[PDB]
């Protein structure tokens, strides 16, 4: 438990208490997240939510509590050099649906960045999701949760954190934290096999920008 304001506390998410975490994500992460907001239907598929929750046992997911409620959350987990092949196979299994479209894009980015080979590190702590209650945006709750993930990464011996900023607001935040931009993929440039634009999110979100932080 880490007091980050006079009223907000950062806590680790435990394996038994994920329902309130998912309730928060479904209210304040998924509806505005550009990949989710740019594919149909608006609601995330079961496999999507299940993937996020599958990171909880790693002890790498954190929430911010205000008055006994979650007002922010970050979901992160490890990856290594097999992640590009694994994402590519996940994308083709879910091909045809919303989660398949999201994975289509995330797999293109993972294959392009390939951070473990790129930077000669054995593993990476990847941030999968970051969300802040709209009433508490502007208070660098996002930044404090990112720093918490980085400290957890250091304890775990990771030499690198990576993050795909699908949102301009996430990219601006990690820029403030000194992350290094390593890849940019504009949504208009990312097509499916039939030549159709996969993700069509609202402006101002024009690209997914992947950043890394050396630990
Ligand atoms: C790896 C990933 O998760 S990528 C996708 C990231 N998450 C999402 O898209 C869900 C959208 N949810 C959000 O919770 C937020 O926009 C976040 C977490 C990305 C950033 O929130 P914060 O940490 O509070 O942003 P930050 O502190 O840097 O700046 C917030 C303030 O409101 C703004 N702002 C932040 N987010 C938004 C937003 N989604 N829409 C409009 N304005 C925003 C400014 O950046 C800044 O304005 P101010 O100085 O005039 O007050």
């Amino acid at each position: 438990a880490k007091p980050i304001a006079d009223d907000i506390v950062v806590r680790q998410v435990d394996v038994g208490e994920t329902e309130q975490l998912m309730t928060f994500l479904l209210a304040h992460y998924y509806p505005e997240e550009p990949l989710t907001a740019g594919t149909h239907p608006p609601e995330p598929e079961a496999a999507d939510k299940e993937f996020l929750l599958s990171n909880v046992p790693f002890g790498t997911c954190f929430v911010a509590l205000h008055e006994g409620r979650i007002v922010a959350a970050v979901v992160a987990g490890p990856k290594d050099s097999h992640e590009p092949e694994h994402m590519a196979e996940e994308a083709r299994k879910y091909a045809g649906g919303k989660w398949g479209s999201i994975l289509h894009l995330l797999s293109a980015v993972e294959t392009a960045t390939d951070v473990c080979r790129r930077f000669s590190v054995p593993s990476c702590l990847h941030v999968h999701a970051l969300g802040v209650d709209p009433q508490l945006r502007g208070r660098n709750l996002g930044g404090r949760l990112m720093e918490t993930v980085a400290q957890r990464g250091r304890d775990l011996g990771h030499q690198l954190v990576s993050v795909d900023c699908t949102s301009v607001y996430a990219a601006r935040l990690v820029q403030r934290l000194g992350y290094q931009l390593i890849n940019t993929l504009r949504y208009v440039d990312h097509l499916d096999a039939s030549g159709q634009q996969v993700i069509r999110p609202p402006p101002p979100h024009e690209s997914v920008q992947t950043f890394v932080l050396h630990l």
